């Protein structure tokens, strides 16, 4: 319609895929499936296995009795195979006791008949075996980690204005919760409908951006916010972005990956966020967050995304360094 | 006659092994023996362990039984110490009952012979022992992601063609799932029998390639499918390439890895892949796939590996580079 | 030959530390001291934990028993509170009945003393805490990957030679299973004695070392055994080395880090490695190892460390150079 956003303000990406060759690889991916799966999904088949596993087991239990004749009334001429089995239901609690484990001992296991035996053994060792698969399905599911992706805040909207004489195109991303996330990273990336000379032409291509980090690197130490900004060097594909190039339909949209693994559960997580075209205020620098308090420092997140006007030309960034070099020689 | 490859298209390293002077790897690191095997492997040791130890113990509680004197039909004065044990059917029974922690109770250890007491609390520290480890390879097992390192797709055959003026070796990685892998990266590497002129021989030699990005690093956002385009400098060991010396029986090879971690489980993966010679379809460019719906973008993967050809010099990149300096230098 | 390796051929670093102000930091992580522990010494904790949870409620199942009378040789009179409980032995058996959770049902709890009740829960809370621990001191006793750190394989003595005109030190490094190691990562840091011009005297000085790899990277790809060379250049600590000075009194030794995670646990590990002077043969090449079956590639670990001889200058890195740029000033 108006315009596709690659990935959502939220961090959810918009791409749609079609057309794949289902080889059965969502379906051969059992455990990855149910992580994915939603807690009130992930309980329903939580309840589903047990319960089909008990009810499975129970019919059995039941037609064992029923085949060895145990369940009719009987007066001392039969040793019944299970205790107590004389209904249905009466199978299906021997059932839950087994593969439970709580063994209330009223339907016991007589040393009478052999298939009971093994019976027993396929049941418990099918018990465990489906406890130890969901333990290990749970345990993935309470060590997932997307939901800390969401304390992770980036700014409304993101600015480009001078600093250090060049030009760069700022951006702020804030952390809110108490703990720290090891080993950071930003990466940057601009999505545009890139033509080449020798005729290729690709959808969108994804050109990677340098973070202007002191030393080079992706490494970020996020605890305040911080105004994590990219020098529009020339090689920068944004070397040439007119400020009244700025309306919706420019074809623009500026990825920001923030990466890092997370210290409590050890899960690395991913944060994202795109800038539109229109998402963009020329010229406008952020206002001071920091502030200090006795003894201790102060972060007002109620100003986390507001940026004052500041006076800037609306030149392009080729205008801007060219016609400073020109003056510099000319002097 | 048979060309060997040094990884399958689906990456299953084919290199073999010979004369390994064996310590015992097998031995003392089994926990990574039972997380490598497959699923029916692993329910026949599950299954094996348990009925080893519920035979063994369901053996000692029979014997002991046996030597307490309560097998035999005697009514006076038995107290047996293992109650209501009249077989080894029984003491199988009560061994299931103690390790699973079933507890029925109508097979109790009473305080008769201090023996039993003993024996119970083996069993019972041997099955939460046991137990213990076969949970924990159980959870090594669900966390595994081969089966998710299958769905990473890369092209049957990648391409060269001029991108940007000059030349690049494009690719096409992708993939299927609404999953993220974090941090991925891509290292890519040229396999060839390159000998040294010193006299050095080096039957396959792993030359790394950069991945051509626009900030040097490797790491590369993978949500629709990409181009991975390696651009042919004058260090690259594609510099001396031409689509005449480019036929079946010719040592090349280009091994492709796509690193990252899954964000669900939080395992670190690899995708593999490699390029034989008549594998590299020269002169040829990828069609566009990302279309766009009504309000987002589309994937037809029924395009992913259709490609389209275009012409362009055919000449190696050093021929390319240089005709191109002396084109310059004549006009100028 | 008192000459003092700084870490083992297998790891093993061995350095001694001394005057540790120990304030029970090591005492204090109880859950890593845990993991560390061989299994000889993990069974005696396993079955001293439980076991002394065990005794410890069976005394106070039997303390109960005793203040409640219930135990007295007399039948009849009343109901008892936890039924069965005749001597210690039988309260000692109900522990376990409880704790391990197999309840026999023969030795029950009434409604007679809530005292009983509350120790019920009590034992339940803890015996499933524990449990709970020690599962998940287990679980990563089982995730452990030095076993697996130790069948990667370095060549016992590496060489020096001239590749591409220039000169670089060289190593052989390999894996035996067939499971990849993700995201391999090789270091190579000189330990050697540093006396600053500024008076500085660091003893053990560590300078990282370039892989000499086709990116400028410190990563490598191995399922074949792998040549990892280290190309001498003008600001390489080895520039001015001589096979004379090269015996084993020498201060002298090249650490080798291997990084990476094993794809299986998802553990990342490291295999560790040190080459003295006197461990090193100047001017000799290895020998090819990667061989070819008749369907596909094929490697000959039994040629594994077997480095050939060569002809080669019997002098420093330096040297070449100068030699080098006399030869084009010519
Ligand atoms: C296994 C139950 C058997 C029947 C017994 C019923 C009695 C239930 C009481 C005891 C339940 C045990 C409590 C355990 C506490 C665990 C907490 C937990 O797992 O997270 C609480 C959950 C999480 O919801 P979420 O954040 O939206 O999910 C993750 C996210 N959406 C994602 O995609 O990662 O938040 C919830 O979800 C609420 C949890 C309450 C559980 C109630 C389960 C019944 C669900 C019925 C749903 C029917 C309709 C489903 C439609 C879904 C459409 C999407
Ligand atoms: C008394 C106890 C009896 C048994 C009780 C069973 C109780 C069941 C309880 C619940 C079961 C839970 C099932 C788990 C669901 C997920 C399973 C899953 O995802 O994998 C399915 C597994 C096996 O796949 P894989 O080997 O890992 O696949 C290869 C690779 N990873 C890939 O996917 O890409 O596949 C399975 O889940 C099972 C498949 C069984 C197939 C048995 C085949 C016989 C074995 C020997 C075969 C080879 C023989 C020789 C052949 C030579 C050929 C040259
Ligand atoms: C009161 C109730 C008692 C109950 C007793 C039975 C309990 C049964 C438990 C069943 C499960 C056992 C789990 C073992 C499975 C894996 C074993 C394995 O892979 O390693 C086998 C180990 C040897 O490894 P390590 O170097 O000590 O530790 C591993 C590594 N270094 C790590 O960090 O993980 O070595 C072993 O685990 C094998 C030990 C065999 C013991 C045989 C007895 C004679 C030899 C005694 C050996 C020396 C003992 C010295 C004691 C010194 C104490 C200070
Ligand atoms: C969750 C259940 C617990 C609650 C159950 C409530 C309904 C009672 C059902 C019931 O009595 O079952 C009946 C049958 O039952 C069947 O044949 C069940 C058929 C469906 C089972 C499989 C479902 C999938 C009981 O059958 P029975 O005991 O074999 O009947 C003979 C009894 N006699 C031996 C005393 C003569
Ligand atoms: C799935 C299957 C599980 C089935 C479990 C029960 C199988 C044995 C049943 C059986 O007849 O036991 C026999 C023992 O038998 C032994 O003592 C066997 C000794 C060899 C065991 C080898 C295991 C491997 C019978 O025991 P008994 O001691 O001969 O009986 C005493 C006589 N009395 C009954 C009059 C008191
Ligand atoms: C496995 C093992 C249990 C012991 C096996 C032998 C059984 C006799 C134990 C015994 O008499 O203990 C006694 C003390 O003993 C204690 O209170 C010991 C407490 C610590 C025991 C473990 C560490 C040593 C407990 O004596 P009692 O049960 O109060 O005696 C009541 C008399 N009546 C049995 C005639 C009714
Ligand atoms: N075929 C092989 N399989 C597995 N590991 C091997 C093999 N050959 C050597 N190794 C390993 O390589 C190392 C030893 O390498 P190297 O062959 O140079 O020494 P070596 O056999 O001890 O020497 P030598 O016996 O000639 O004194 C050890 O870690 C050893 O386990
Ligand atoms: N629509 C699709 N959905 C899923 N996987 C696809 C799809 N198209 C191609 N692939 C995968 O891409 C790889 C080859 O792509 P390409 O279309 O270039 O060749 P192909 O003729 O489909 O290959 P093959 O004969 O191996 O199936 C294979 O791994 C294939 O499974
Ligand atoms: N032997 C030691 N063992 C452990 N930690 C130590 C040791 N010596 C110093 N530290 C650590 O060094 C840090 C600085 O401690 P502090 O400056 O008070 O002592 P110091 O450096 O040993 O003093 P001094 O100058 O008297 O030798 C603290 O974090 C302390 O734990
Ligand atoms: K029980």
């Amino acid at each position: 319609e108006r315009r596709a956003r690659f990935v959502s303000k939220k961090g959810n990406c918009n791409v749609a895929h079609k057309n794949i060759r289902e080889q059965g690889r969502f379906l051969q991916d059992v455990f990855t499936t149910l992580v994915d799966l939603k807690w009130p999904h992930t309980l329903l088949i939580f309840t589903m296995s047990f319960l089909c596993s008990w009810l499975l087991f129970a019919m059995v239990w039941w037609l064992i009795a029923f085949a060895h004749g145990d369940l009719a009334p009987g007066e001392g001429t039969n040793v019944p195979c299970v205790t107590s089995i004389h209904s249905f239901s009466s199978a299906f609690l021997f059932s839950i006791e087994v593969q439970v484990t709580i063994g209330f001992g009223g339907r016991m296991v007589t040393e009478e008949c052999p298939l009971a035996i093994l019976i027993l053994i396929v049941q418990n060792i099918v018990g465990l075996m489906i406890n130890a698969i969901m333990l290990g399905c749970i345990f993935m599911k309470t060590a997932q980690a997307h939901r800390r992706a969401e304390t992770l805040i980036f700014s409304k909207h993101a600015v480009i204005t001078l600093r250090h004489g060049r030009l760069c195109f700022m951006l702020r991303v804030g952390d809110l919760r108490k703990s720290m996330i090891i080993s950071a990273t930003i990466h940057m990336q601009v999505v545009r409908k890139t033509t080449s000379p020798e005729g290729e032409v690709v959808p969108l291509h994804q050109v990677d951006i340098p973070m202007e980090n002191g030393v080079g690197g992706n490494s970020i130490f996020l605890v305040a916010p911080l105004i994590i900004y990219h020098v529009i060097d020339s090689n920068s594909p944004l070397y040439d972005l007119a400020p009244s190039d700025l309306h919706h339909h420019q074809d623009l949209e500026i990825i920001v990956i923030l990466e890092g693994v997370v210290e409590t559960t050890g899960i690395t997580t991913q944060a994202r966020t795109s800038y539109l075209a229109d998402e963009i205020l020329w010229g406008q620098r952020f206002v001071p967050i920091v502030a200090e308090e006795d003894g201790r420092y102060s972060v007002d997140y109620s100003k986390f995304g507001n940026t004052v006007k500041v006076p800037t030309p609306l030149c392009t960034a080729r205008q801007l360094d060219e016609d400073r070099s020109l003056l510099d020689a000319l002097t």
